[PDB]
């Protein structure tokens, strides 16, 4: 049942340029269309005044990465995300 920190590694993405209001419910429902979601985390304290928040979305799956990252560009709440692999 535990993958190890580099197979987990494996399995997430980072996500950067996310809006202040961002929630991770936001991002679960994003990226459920490339995979299944195992664990999202937003890393940045937000900041209200700028639309540069950050989090780690992990899948169950490492097929649904390269499917993520190919999201980059898409608007999540009207802004347009980043996403590349973790490792």
């Amino acid at each position: 049942g535990n993958l190890t920190p580099e197979e987990r590694d494996a399995r997430t993405v980072f996500c950067m340029q996310l809006a202040a209001r961002i929630r991770p419910r936001d991002l679960e429902e994003f990226f459920s269309t490339v995979g299944k979601v195992r664990d999202v985390r937003m890393i940045s304290d937000r900041n209200s005044r700028r639309s540069k928040g950050i989090a780690y979305v992990e899948f169950v799956d490492v097929s649904s990465v390269p499917l993520a990252i190919g999201l980059t560009g898409q608007r999540v709440l009207g802004v347009p995300i980043i996403v590349q692999a973790s490792q």
